């Protein structure tokens, strides 16, 4: 693969991330930092009471903490389906034999939303509603009983993610590459995926020495953060596992959020 | 007014969700029913000697078939939900509204596939391996028999239409995203996303079966009929409920009804 090619296959993803993903990176950062109509911000009860009947959120229908829980749980499945069309610019991704698709993404999606969350969070918050809200940190690990130390880890992820300083433009391919792993359980065919991912691994080098020319070793720093990634993920589904057997919906609802 | 190029796309990555989210496709039930194949071949079930056979095959008579529909409706259910998140806007409307078009769309949905699986003899059972004649069913005692038969008589119009997996896969989108189903919120974002899905419907039926005079019409007209026999099944299950109380319904399937 000759540098050209490389660089093609970079500006082919940066681009239909944009198109992809409701709020970048770039925005996210200038609104956090204030460089930008202030978010709605939320830091209590009673602000929460106010920015659901103001920036009506769409998860509504019951305790606090849990309909703070039920608002993540509504803007994961949408973030699931946003995943799943960016999946199909990836050049190759489409030709794969259609379980090893549907298996990727299965596999792939918490590791990828855990990272894209990273871009709406800072050390005090995290934007939510397209950017028009900002919930505070310090209000979310606050809640009650289990809820408090499920939000707190994604925090701490982000904070730890966010010192790469990575921009959109390598988030694009470095998420390409979080979705063809070929060490997915069940896939039938890895060679191809395999093939695609030494790729974007590629395309991913170039793309960071280009961009960070002063940041050594950044590439390799990034790869282990996948390495921190598939422990959160488990951590996470531990610690869904645990809140079923305790807290609380309906029967319909159930099939949308199964897994 | 979507570009036939942005239509195309939305045919296609409905197409993919239906194969994807539906395990018996119509071209494979198709070919079990035609034969002419070794591998691909039912075990027939068209009496008790044969149903008592099939079960060591396949793996009081008119309940445990009526038994077994029920357990495999609420598979069509789950099956269907997973369809619906991806229909591009779904799971984006009020939670609640979801909620609503599944509760009032899966019935139509099934009747429509259930279909595929159908011919003037009898259906497709336990995915392709078996197959039940419709005499039997229609033979079955008190209430039980007549609920069978009116499935084949829809089934045997419909049809005719000759659609194939790639058509029902957008009218399926197109029957779940209906604005005039009781109780919903917000009715102009669910006709918004079912005029992009009629206008798909338009075109592939107009380059599929470009022979086939004013389909799209007759396909919508079929609409008619399907709100009709959700109304006649309902209430023989009413019926049937207050005969038979042994008989328990599943809690997903019993949450629909209720309504
Ligand atoms: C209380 S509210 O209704 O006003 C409210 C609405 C919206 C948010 C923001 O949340 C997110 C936004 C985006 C996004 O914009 O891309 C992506 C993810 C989350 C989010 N997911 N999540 C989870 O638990 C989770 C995760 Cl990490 C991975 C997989 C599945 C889940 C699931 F399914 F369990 F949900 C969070 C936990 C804590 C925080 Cl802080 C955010 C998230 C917050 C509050
Ligand atoms: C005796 S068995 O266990 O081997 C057995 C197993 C499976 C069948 C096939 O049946 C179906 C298969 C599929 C499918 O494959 O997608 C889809 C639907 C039905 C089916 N549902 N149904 C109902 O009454 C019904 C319906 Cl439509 C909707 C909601 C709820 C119900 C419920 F709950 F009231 F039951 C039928 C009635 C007659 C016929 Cl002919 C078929 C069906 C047959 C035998």
């Amino acid at each position: 693969m000759e540098s050209a090619d490389l660089r093609a296959l970079a500006k082919h993803l940066y681009d239909s991330y944009i198109k992809s993903f409701p709020l970048t990176k770039a925005k996210a950062r200038a609104i956090l930092t204030g460089k930008t109509k202030s978010p709605f911000v939320i830091y209590d009860m009673n602000s929460l009471m106010m920015g659901e009947d103001k920036i009506k959120f769409k998860h509504i229908t019951k305790e606090v903490a849990i309909r703070i829980f039920q608002g993540c749980q509504f803007r994961s499945v949408e973030a699931v389906q946003e995943i799943t069309e960016y999946a199909k610019s990836i050049p190759g991704f489409v030709n794969l034999d259609l379980n090893d698709q549907v298996t990727l993404l299965k596999y792939g999606v918490h590791e990828i939303i855990y990272t894209m969350l990273a871009s709406l969070m800072n050390k005090d918050g995290v934007l939510i509603s397209e950017g028009q809200g900002f919930m505070t940190r310090e209000f979310l690990k606050s809640l009650r009983k289990p809820f408090g130390d499920f939000m707190e880890p994604k925090f701490e992820f982000a904070v730890k993610f966010n010192a790469l300083e990575l921009d959109d433009s390598d988030l694009a391919i470095f998420i390409a590459v979080i979705i063809l792993s070929g060490d997915r359980p069940g896939l039938l065919n890895v060679k191809p995926i395999e093939d695609i991912q030494d790729n974007l691994l590629q395309a991913l080098e170039l793309q960071l020495k280009l961009n960070h020319p002063e940041s050594s070793q950044l590439f390799a720093k990034l790869l282990q953060k996948m390495t921190d990634l598939r422990q959160i993920v488990t951590e996470h589904v531990q610690l869904l596992q645990v809140i079923k057997k305790t807290e609380t919906l309906h029967p319909l609802l159930q099939e949308i959020y199964k897994d």
